[PDB]
């Protein structure tokens, strides 16, 4: 509970299951969404799936999925030092159908 700083931008490198890694040049606010928004596209920009963010933790093997509010950044600190953790791209990945 200590953040009081903004400077340089957060390159956050996303994941995508194919495996070529998309970074994204956000700072301290795009949240989960901002980045599938900016993935997906930017220009025009119709609206496509709702789609999200995934955070691998390439150590413990563990797949957490996270909502659009939820800040990559926020997210992305909570990560642990030991673990080069890393966010992931998919339309796919619950448990239970809803289709919305």
């Amino acid at each position: 509970g200590s953040s009081g700083s903004s400077g340089r931008p957060h390159v956050v490198k996303v994941y995508s299951e194919d495996g070529a890694c998309r970074s994204v040049e956000v700072a301290a606010g795009a949240t989960a969404r901002h980045v599938c928004e900016m993935l997906v596209q930017r220009a025009h920009a119709l609206s496509d799936e709702t789609w999200g963010l995934v955070e691998c933790h390439p150590h413990l093997a563990l797949e957490r999925g996270l909502e659009d509010h939820e800040s990559v950044v926020e997210v992305q600190a909570a990560w642990p030092v030991g673990g080069d953790s890393r966010f992931v791209f998919r339309k796919n990945f619950a448990s239970g159908p809803s289709s919305g």
